[PDB]
């Protein structure tokens, strides 16, 4: 629900269990009064005044120094306000000043859910969702700003985007942009954030925050490994059950910045939005930018909840593939089971493998064009190389459909190597700065992807391959981070090509189920997970590791969307050995799959591979479409557990990987959740019966371990 | 409810929301299965069995190493079953061999609440409580174990105790005699423990269990200002308002230990009950000996919900005397006021000055008797000093009544000096070793109140003086710990006698109200509230250390049972300076009452006293049976803030004193506990209305402070 009371002039956003309310001041600044539990209640009681030393006043305040935005909670603070703290929104107008002062002039409530130019964004239909829109300006800037709230009551989300307008006759540049921010007047935080490295993404650093800020971000066109788009703001002492926390999530695979500030008297500001470095966006007269989405949410019952409401949001309200409600075929991969070093011959074989265990698809990795037999060339030249396939790639297909298994492809439409016939031919097609040799990653080069002329030469090329057979799965990868940078407005621009080019490829290939992949998870955001229901959790398939970056990727996205495979030991990545029940276990927290050659392996783990893809395909639905429940913390208990939960409660599958060994063992109990207290349920494989009260208190004692990284799954019905 | 489940042998409790559930085993070993969340389940699935080194074996588990007592969770634990944890029970039979090995025997459940020879315990209906009687014996120590469970199901309290029987011929001691253990077979805790000093009672230390025992206990004769005999174990993470926590409380105002351990295999014991020191308790053929009670209660929300419980069973089931639901008269006490020099005629100006502020009742505190002009004589010399009171008690007293107040009077007769005729007639009823100088303590000896004719003799001289007229209140006092203790049955029936004088003098007067005390708070436990409605919380009485100890005391204690008056600054005994305001609003979370000479103060503070009366006396009933929430924890915030709540939830009050001074004063806010999210409620003085859910998230600003320790009171009342 959507509330003006012009009387106040408060605004008020409602979903199920949380309230969301603003007002604009007597001045014209929109004030942020509060966010949590649901009330009725005019809260502008929380404004105080006082003469605060060095924090001075609108000129419009007069002699009153008790009004300061350097002290008064905000709805989108700026740089030209007399506030001081981190700040949403910096212009610089045509004359060269940094300046915005935003006062309110209108706003609209509409049914339904906005969308925005260019750019993916929550969605829902008009019976689900309200949209808020508000427009404040300034004069002397000439900028007008939109602020776009959707609410969608069921789902407990509030969604934040901006759209920023120059109403002068000279260009204005966009110097800084956030999407969200939160003013808290009072509270104790703890920021959670998720760090790491290319193949290790994503593990989970919770700290207090101290005075001065603490942030993150990324400038590698990217949303990246090191940190991703997504904060929580917990309260102190606030646990997976308990306590009130505060999300935003980005629905962004470019740029960003993240700033959570307490200040000088005891407030907190929460800031998620573009990053201000390497962006200085030029908007002409009379035109408008967009500022992608942040989705918030908040909980007044831990953790566990929060993420529950994203997961629930990412399903049934970002993704738009069909297979979101739609069985997906368990595939092979090529990648660590052959490298470059395959054939036409080689790929049938593992099809041939592969089908006999139970597996539904093979897909072709990279080495499948130009001349790729290794990563020194070729990207920018997507001919199929008939040498190496020994054959052409509609042959192939054929030959793959005739062993009864379905095929997919990777692509990179994003890079090109030196050494390839596109850059013989347009050597400025990369991002390069004039007269500066350029950085290298993995010997490679970003495309221009801000260019249309580049975009539809790659577009036609990856339309001629996907044209040549039925191919139900393509894997989009992108292996470096952008440098080079030769203007303000490349980081935005790429991005939209990317989109761009992404929703061209979804709209003419709408049976497509489009992986998205960047060195594994350097680009496991809501913003792709729009157009593909999965993404490439980690380039790391060690099941170890996997729990850990699994865990983290738990907190804001759902399972469904974690590409995870089962693959080879000792590990490609660490050089660590796990058992192939282990590798199974974990991989089935995700979309499940294979990336090794089944021929090396001993019939006895080709009949786990059998049981294990007849487990998966059984409790698919419940993997995917279940409530999603972390039973420990990888980074400090002695095991990995987690479990998935039908909506009626009347079934569950729990997980556990052992994480540590010693002797004389301890008993380990997991402890379950999201049960129902009073009713009745029958562990299968053992055939005991257990109330949920008692599997939620007690839980239930592991068996004994005899051998490291020990692995179970125990499903539950109720009776 | 009381269940037995014969053919798994398992007795189950169930509280309104706890269930607590053991079991005899097939060697007949009363094993501890669940205490927690209620649950239907049985809950013997989580015991399990390997084979731990040197945890060894009962001759009847013939070759099955994997079955020890020193693993398995237990009821009461004993010396001698191999356990080498701390135990529960320790004999020394008529042997001298240190052995109890206790299997079962048979049970009853009985309707209605257990009571205890000699001693305090809580009691209810047959309809509110049921009993269960578990028979242990071992019949190589001949001593055969009853223990005793009380369930109050809406309380979701559940009670144990112990008699303890020498089934054999010879002589028996009792060596350790706990009530209570609870054996956790997993979990992390904190253990929450309540310490002080003389005049800084019960500041509230929470700490992690590390493996090994945390210990604390009172070899003092009483059970003392230095460890308060209640203990919380908190899971890890609980807060005042989310997860687990047990609470132990001893019934007890004598000697006790408790231990909380965290074993080899993670386990955690908790111990509470009766000292091992100072205890060697004969027990002759046949003879019987009490363990005194200990109040269990579990919650699965926070410290919060622990305490109300505590608050309620406390008030309900424990505390029998009318005052708990009368109003009480509001009282001026001559100690600070005076000390030892008065006279009757200044009693009597006392009581006139009084008389004119609202005050309902005059106290005469220590110097009435003997020859007691100081500390150093005439305790056991109980006889009116009539020089002193220029006259007789009888005349005394009316002279008060004619100034329309009520009178007191103070006692302590378990004390002597060695300056009264008492001590030169009967120096041998001090207790003391032969031989021995004793240790003097305030200058003072106690007397053995072990012995009949001593108590006898005592109990005389004070119903004389009560007898003289119209005594509406007793202080009880005690004002040195227990020494020279000269045999191992002393501590124990000096208690004894202590409360057959104490239930002796309140059936001879019942309409008497009896304010224990120990100076201070050196008894301050729920043996004694028993008998008094009240005890003189602390010594203390500076308005800022009280909000500490009575935060502290709040812990298990209701605030009805905590004796707080307004004495005068600068205070005391640490020399500070408040507000009369601030020392107002602090002792209204308690008894009340006043305890300085009001002819001293301004005519503005004497107007302060006459408005205060006014406002307890408004809300005594919501003060005394409300809901009781902490709001903030004096150690650590801006502010110490507590409220009271109807049952109802349709009235509240609040209060609020400030710790904390700094220039440029942040904003503090006070968030509420215990309201109905969606009533509206009308804050009383300010005329603002606000939901429970605006007052429990965003609470209220406190106004701006320009003193220090500047405090607050708000009244909500539902709309
Ligand atoms: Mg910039
Ligand atoms: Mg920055
Ligand atoms: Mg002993
Ligand atoms: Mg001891």
């Amino acid at each position: 629900a959507i509330i003006y009371n012009p009387n106040k002039k408060i605004f008020t956003l409602h979903t199920a269990h949380t309230t969301y309310q603003m007002q604009v001041d007597p001045l014209g600044y929109l004030l942020h009064l509060y966010y949590g539990e649901k009330t009725n209640s005019s809260m502008d009681y929380v404004l105080t005044y006082a003469d605060r030393g060095f924090s001075g006043n609108p000129y419009a305040a007069g002699m009153d120094r008790t009004y300061s935005l350097d002290a008064l909670p905000q709805e989108y603070p700026s740089l030209g306000t007399g506030d001081y703290r981190n700040i949403a929104l910096n212009i610089k107008n045509e004359k060269g000043v940094e300046s915005a002062d935003l006062l309110f002039k209108s706003y609209e409530i509409r049914n339904g859910k906005y969308r925005l130019q260019g750019l993916p964004a929550v969605w829902a239909d008009e019976k689900e969702a309200q949209t808020l829109e508000i427009v404040l300006a300034d004069e002397n800037a000439q900028v007008e700003v939109h602020l776009l709230y959707g609410v969608l009551e069921e789902n407990d989300v509030i969604t934040r985007s901006v759209r920023i307008k120059n109403t002068g006759t000279g260009q204005i540049t966009i110097e800084k942009a956030a999407a969200a921010c939160l003013d808290f007047v009072q509270g104790e935080f703890d920021v959670l954030r998720f760090y790491g490295k290319h193949a290790m993404e994503r593990n989970l650093e919770r700290t207090p925050l101290g005075h001065g800020t603490i942030a993150f971000g990324s400038r590698r066109g990217t949303s990246s490994h090191q940190y991703n788009p997504a904060v929580i703001l917990a309260e102190k002492g606030t646990t997976e059950t308990a306590g009130s926390c505060y999300g935003m999530l980005f629905v962004y695979s470019g740029n960003f910045s993240c700033e959570a500030e307490k200040d000088q008297f005891n407030q907190t500001r929460l800031l998620l939005g573009l990053n201000e470095e390497l962006f200085s966006y030029p908007l002409a007269s009379g035109e408008t930018f967009t500022v992608p989405e942040v989705i918030l949410s908040y909980s007044a019952e831990g953790l566990s909840a929060l993420s529950q409401q994203y997961h629930n949001c990412i399903r049934n309200h970002v993704c738009r593939s069909k297979y979101v409600h739609m069985q997906r075929p368990v595939l092979i991969n090529s990648w660590e089971a052959a490298y470059f070093d395959f054939t036409g011959d080689t790929i049938v074989d593992l099809a041939k493998e592969a089908a006999s265990l139970g597996i539904d698809m093979v897909v072709m990795d990279d080495g499948w064009f130009g001349k790729r037999n290794d990563d020194n060339s070729s990207l920018g030249d997507w001919q199929v190389n008939e040498t190496k396939l020994g054959g052409s790639l509609a042959e192939l297909i054929t030959r793959v459909h005739e062993q009864g298994m379905k095929f997919g492809i990777w692509i990179e439409p994003e890079m090109i190597n030196e050494d390839s016939d596109l850059y013989r031919a347009h050597p400025d097609w990369a991002i390069r700065i004039q007269g500066k040799k350029p950085v290298r990653s993995r010997n490679q080069l970003l495309l221009d992807f801000s260019r249309k002329e580049v975009r539809d030469c790659v577009f036609d090329q990856i339309c001629v391959v996907l044209d040549q057979g039925k191919i139900d799965y393509v894997k989009w990868d992108m292996n470096r981070s952008m440098a080079d940078v030769y203007a303000g407005n490349l980081s935005y621009d790429y991005v939209l090509g990317v989109y761009d080019f992404m929703e061209r490829l979804c709209s003419r290939y709408p049976d497509l189920l489009l992986e998205g992949c960047s060195g594994g998870g350097g680009r496991f955001d809501a913003g792709m997970l729009y157009y593909s229901p999965q993404i490439w959790c980690s380039d790391n398939t060690d099941a170890i590791n996997r729990t850990r970056i699994q865990y983290g990727t738990s907190f804001f996205y759902p399972v469904s969307a974690m590409g995870a495979h089962v693959s080879a030991v000792p590990n490609h990545q660490t050089g660590r050995v796990t058992s192939f029940h282990t590798r199974g276990v974990t991989a089935m927290a995700g979309t499940f799959g294979y990336e090794l050659n089944p021929a090396l392996l001993s019939d006895e783990e080709k009949q786990q591979i059998r049981e294990q893809i007849k487990t998966y395909k059984k409790y698919e639905t419940l993997i995917n479409e279940g409530t999603y429940w972390r039973l420990s913390d990888p980074f400090t208990d002695e095991i990995a557990a987690w479990m998935s939960v039908s909506e009626e409660q009347d079934h569950a599958l729990v997980s556990v990987v052992r994480l540590m060994a010693e002797a004389n063992q301890a008993t380990v109990y997991v402890r379950l959740r999201g049960l129902k207290p009073d009713a009745v349920y029958l562990e299968e494989q053992s055939g005991r019966q257990y109330s949920g009260a008692a599997l939620m208190h007690a839980g239930i004692p592991l068996p004994p371990f005899t051998e490291e990284y020990e692995a179970y799954q125990f499903a539950f019905t109720e009776l």
